């Protein structure tokens, strides 16, 4: 019921956001089968070339499916969660979490 | 393929945004069967009361899937785009497009 779109933004320079995707890369099947979870997918800009593209490639744009505020909660708690935020605290500067609904 | 964020600006106030969302209404059953679209939906933030949302009120948020950018493209051509845009020329201030993949 509930989407969450949350943008990561990472530090600029050599690898930190592919770090941060191969730490996504081992934890995504793991968050899928969470309970609750409907969608968890990382995703980056695609160059389109296009006036009308923004583009961001120190970000990385998550876009999640939870049942519930629940759900979302005990997602955050997991362990794979606090593994991968210990794992990639050197290469993320922020993230700004939307939880959205049908408007 | 492709997953396209929108982020619509609208001018706050009286219910500039809800008379966006009245134009979408009208419309998303139409992109929905357009050509290439796998998912076109517009989100506004769920107040959630928990302490890492941000929150945008003058905000919608699309959340799109499209084959193409040929496929986007021609979907900004359609007279249904044309007619929307139109009608909320005085209730929109801007809109951030990203196109994005899987990262």
């Amino acid at each position: 019921m509930l989407t969450v779109i949350a943008e990561i933004r990472t530090r600029p320079g050599q690898h930190h956001r592919q770090a941060v995707l191969d730490q996504f890369a081992k934890i995504v099947p793991t968050v899928l089968k969470e309970e609750g979870c409907h969608g968890y997918a990382p995703m980056v800009d695609c160059a389109a070339g296009v006036s009308f593209q923004s583009m961001a490639p120190d970000s990385i744009v998550m876009i999640e499916q939870w049942e519930s505020i629940a759900h979302l909660e005990a997602h955050l708690q997991t362990p794979h969660m606090k593994a991968y935020s210990e794992a990639v605290k050197g290469d993320v500067l922020e993230m700004n979490i939307r939880i959205l609904q049908p408007g």
